[PDB]
């Protein structure tokens, strides 16, 4: 994919998600030409603005050098900007003929973004498919999350974009993935006959599935008043975790292999109600800061009595030979006491204890963020003139995960995006609990700024059997 | 055991073993004050002798400083000696009475070290269980090797010994035995649901035990041609690294259990045919420098014509359910190509290879000496744009080996010492083969000094199944 020219279609270039995450990467993916050489980008948006005006509003978070201002003003050598409505076939025929008026922009490889307001995924995704098709090269399509609500909505919506686009256009992006040892984790697991055979019920006993976050919802609240922590990152998040973890041997580890594995384990789940789900919210820390002294409810953006959650605990299970009986923990949450993303597989103690109950139960941590690392908590004998052993950390283990996720959409590779019947599935498991949110909203515990989440989460890991040092 | 006076007599005070050995690590452990505080050293040979004797004949190997010089001649202040024969029960009677004038000689516990030529052990033990038995204490003794040259033998002497002695009052001791290596060996076994279930026929491959040793036999060469490679170190220290690595469902790692574990599993092997052997001694370096340029044939104290070996191979095949048809190496030599004594647990390959047959077979290598390192080359994702594997060297990991062993003679820990049972089945298990080496004088295959070995050893690691990358 270094060759044919590529088209990044940014949808809402004037957006505030473009301006602020997108555009800055793919100015550090061209500063160093991570993305093929013939790359062109074109925004598009209500507002009527102009490249100068991008450059002026997006230079600081650009945040370039006089080093390499030649190769900033060559990275807006490649871009342009389009002026039309969401829902009007007279703009987006101008937007089309605006990219056909480019170095062989029918023949490029238009790599649409959906950064557009979500109310409007239908229409733009219907407009898209019917004008915006090139008929020469590959017309992959990035809708961001959320897929929908409810079963029936997000139902409603992947039957649509599934008559629209194919599976091999559709591209479902998580950003918080962070695909550099979700993928190692992969070899860790496949790689192995230390850790293959006990990959199985009696061996591990659990899986702890964590991503914490050190920063709140500041400015942006109402976005997440209508969506939750469960529909934000918890279902597709944790889920990709989940489901990376446990899925059977895929016997050719392709995308849509992987990807059938993991609507196996999702159809070898079962209906999960109220009773293993725990719902958090966080208030003002009393240790102030420049943004900690004030607490989710505390953002006037944030419509009143909103009892939307933004911490989630469920356990899962998978009811094949393989996984049968055996625990999955999915642990998320905003404005946690620090940032982390992990997935600590705690074995079974050896049955029959000889070092006199001194064996503690094997780990095996996969930090994906921040600091990348994998260690096993294994233990083994210290030093010295004595008998007994130690608990030990041994370590085992470069674009950003966002970079690095766009630049698998332009190879190809569908790993790591969520299928549309895995989708269905997945949302098949929490019909009841979503149900029951939208019937009763449900009010979360609340919880510290800046902590580590509701004491209710350790308190089902512990119902599952995971055991705390 | 700080309290309580101890004696270590090391019978052949002047003897080369003691002079060359023995002094200097007892004068290591007092520098130290690793033996008890009230400890002494009560020599005796054939030879008249003094203390100031020993003193001048014995300084030079202490490899000691001015500065310690005050603690050399401390060490040298509890020292003793005692002159006779070791065949006369009258200077029997004056090494007795020479303990008994000593601070509390008869309630010290009597720990005897055999140092004392091989072709004596029957009488010499004899005398001292009728004799020198101190009845307050307990009195081990340390029996050197080797116990015997063929089954008869070694049974009519084990016999005799137990006869005398107890299984409690007798350490067949092993200096090359490291005690640390094979002591985190132990923990990395039981401590770990990692290996512990995959510690089984299906998932371990084969096990490869190795010693190796840069330096040959120069001088000392008319005592390795009467008892020969694996009556020396292939039938103590790595069947006692087999029965480390075998044994079946320990219980409490205690030495009792430990040893009867060793006796189930060499119970649990039946007889070595010639089909299982392998035979290799060294010859001159025309490149060499130093002794390198003479081979073991080229010392004038080695008999013409001598038909022992060097360097033996020879595979095991444990026959129980936890270890049905699994391979077992036994790999050794002297003047080999480095120093090295590993364990290599070469795992199976995982059933199903997707990552296009980059899986290489999982190890885990015990290095005893030198350098004491546990590293599993384990197979992980190196970091860059590309899902493959890598082969990466993983690292998982003080007196010296004849130190601690002697402090383990002293504390009274006989998990690293031979029973006799075990040493029983041992001979059993070789019987076949040792008596047809004693009955036709089998030829080892000539291989060079400072080499890797025969290449027959190679040739049986491939045929049992091991897996050279």
């Amino acid at each position: 994919h270094q060759s044919d020219t590529h088209i990044f279609i940014i949808m809402g270039a004037s957006g505030d998600l473009a301006k602020k995450k997108i555009y800055p990467t793919i100015w550090w993916l061209f500063r160093d030409g991570l993305l093929p050489e013939n790359t062109f980008i074109v925004g598009y948006a209500r507002s009527r603005l102009t490249v100068a005006d991008i450059r002026k509003q997006s230079e600081p978070f650009f945040k370039a050098t006089p080093e390499e201002k030649l190769k900033l003003e060559d990275f807006f050598a490649r871009n342009s900007y389009v002026a039309g409505q969401y829902d009007d076939a007279a703009s987006y025929q101008r937007l089309n003929s605006h990219m056909n008026a480019l170095h062989l922009g029918s023949q490029a490889n238009r790599l649409f973004y959906l950064a557009l307001p979500p109310t409007v995924y239908e229409a733009v995704t219907k407009n898209i498919h019917e004008s915006c098709m090139s008929q020469i090269g590959w017309n992959r399509i990035i809708v961001e999350k959320p897929f929908g609500r409810d079963l029936q909505s997000s139902d409603r919506l992947s039957n649509h974009i599934s008559s629209l686009f194919r599976e091999d256009q559709i591209y479902r992006i998580d950003h918080y993935l962070g695909k550099e040892m979700v993928q190692n984790l992969m070899v860790l697991r496949f790689a192995n006959r230390i850790f293959g055979p006990i990959w199985n019920r009696d061996n591990i006993a659990c899986v702890i599935l964590t991503f914490k976050e050190p920063f709140g919802t500041e400015g942006r609240g109402g976005y997440f008043d209508e969506f939750g922590i469960i529909r934000d990152v918890m279902q597709n998040h944790l889920l990709q975790m989940l489901c990376l973890v446990a899925m059977e041997k895929p016997a050719s580890t392709n995308s849509d292999d992987v990807r059938d594995e993991k609507v196996k384990v999702l159809k070898c789940i079962s209906e999960v109600q109220a009773n293993n789900v725990v719902l958090g919210q966080y208030v003002g820390n009393p240790d102030g800061e420049g943004e900690a002294t004030k607490g989710y409810l505390d953002d006037p953006t944030v419509p009143r009595g909103s009892t939307t959650a933004t911490f989630a605990a469920v356990v899962l299970y998978v009811e094949n030979e393989r996984w049968d009986g055996v625990p999955f923990i999915l642990r998320c949450g905003k404005a946690l006491n620090e940032r982390k993303a992990e997935v600590r597989l705690q074995f079974h103690d050896v049955a029959g204890d000889i070092f006199h109950q001194q064996c503690k139960r094997n780990e095996l941590v996969i930090r994906v963020q921040p600091n990348e690392a994998v260690y096993t908590k294994m233990m083994t004998k210290k030093p010295g003139m004595f008998f007994n052993p130690e608990e030990s950390e041994l370590d085992l283990t470069l674009p950003d995960a966002y970079e690095r996720l766009i630049l698998d959409v332009f190879c190809g590779s569908q790993m790591h995006f969520v299928r549309s019947d895995e989708l269905r599935e997945a949302w098949r498991i929490f019909t009841p609990l979503l149900h029951q949110i939208e019937l009763e909203k449900p009010k979360p515990i609340p919880y510290i700024y800046g902590s580590r989440g509701p004491t209710e989460a350790d308190e089902l890991m512990k119902r599952v059997g995971f055991q705390y040092e």
